[PDB]
């Protein structure tokens, strides 16, 4: 079933940008864009939780052509308009410090993508990944632990679960389990897809819980800035009791670094019932119910 590598770097699909929209509001930190591509012309199909490659134009500092960068698909299999004609991405412009030898450094593929014009042609590969896939069971529980652009696989899950047009298009997937997003960003303007996320929770208060960790607006109990791991610690017992369900899947996605705090919190919960989390977790991985994509 799972489509993989319908296009490869040696002969990528040439898509066209339909749209490029700002996801970070005024007063937020950084630039994250929602970019939709036209898939007509070829046969790139994909499902939720997968990634695609984008090959940027240009050569590196060595004169060699730039390679593909991997990006979590931010749309469901059907695309944002539920026509099966497009695919979307959620791209943060990488930028950073003086210790890089220059000044402020801007990432090649991410600057290219966040500044790209509708009408522009992009080299696209994939889809890739069997690690962040959603169970076909409509009564599965789905815990989603996301920071920043790690919201992208979560968006594909939630849109498939809860969008009116998605439910109408997917007769076999009528989600009636429980899902819980814990989403961590620096500010409220940085809550990507905030409006749609909150409308899902208003529409399905019993099937979807939304929790934010906003570091510039909230403090954890020890006085530090609030991060996703603090929220997982706060709800460690609850999250552990859902994780004990044979049908619960947990997904972690975002830049690398949150996993160590998530594990310490869940470890302390499981220890209360004589269970060593790290061992339970290894069994969850083998079972295909512990999903991780950090980068
Ligand atoms: C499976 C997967 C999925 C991904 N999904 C997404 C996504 O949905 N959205 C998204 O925005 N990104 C995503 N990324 C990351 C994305 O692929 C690119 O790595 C990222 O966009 C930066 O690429 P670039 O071309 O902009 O940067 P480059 O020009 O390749 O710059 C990156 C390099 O500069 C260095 N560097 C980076 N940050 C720092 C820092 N703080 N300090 C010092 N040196 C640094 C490192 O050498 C790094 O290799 C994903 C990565 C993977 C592996």
């Amino acid at each position: 079933d799972v489509p993989v590598n319908l296009y490869r770097p040696n002969a990528p699909f040439i898509g066209k940008v339909i749209s490029n929209e700002p996801l970070v509001k005024e007063g937020g930190i950084g630039i994250v864009q929602h970019i939709k591509f036209d898939l007509t012309g070829g046969n790139l199909k994909y499902i939720e939780g997968q990634s695609i490659g984008i090959i940027p134009p240009g050569v590196d500092k060595n004169g060699k052509p730039e390679k593909l960068r991997l990006y979590s698909i931010a749309s469901t299999r059907h695309g944002d308009d539920v026509d099966d004609k497009t695919i979307s991405l959620c791209v943060r412009q990488l930028e950073y410090k003086h210790p890089e030898s220059g000044e402020t450094v801007y990432g090649v593929c991410s600057t290219y993508l966040t500044h790209i014009e509708p009408g522009s042609e992009v080299k696209i590969t994939g889809p890739l990944g069997k690690e962040m896939l959603l169970p076909d069971d409509p009564e599965a529980n789905v815990i989603m632990l996301a920071t920043g652009t790690g919201i992208a696989p979560m968006r594909t899950y939630l849109w498939r679960m809860f969008k009116d047009a998605e439910r109408a298009a997917n007769p076999e997937y009528q989600f009636k389990g429980f899902s819980w997003l814990v989403f961590g960003v620096p500010t409220t303007p940085n809550i990507l897809y905030k409006e749609e996320l909150e409308e899902i929770q208003q529409k399905y208060p019993d099937n979807f819980r939304l929790t934010y960790a906003i570091s510039r607006e909230q403090k954890n109990p020890q006085g530090g800035r609030m991060y996703i791991q603090d929220r997982v610690a706060e709800h460690a017992d609850q999250l552990w009791q859902l994780i004990k369900n044979q049908k619960t899947h947990t997904y972690i996605c975002g830049l690398r670094g949150m996993e160590e705090g998530i594990d310490a919190a869940l470890s302390a919960a499981a220890a209360k019932e004589g269970v060593t989390w790290s061992d339970y977790q290894k069994d969850l991985k083998k079972a295909g119910r512990w999903h991780v994509e950090t980068y």
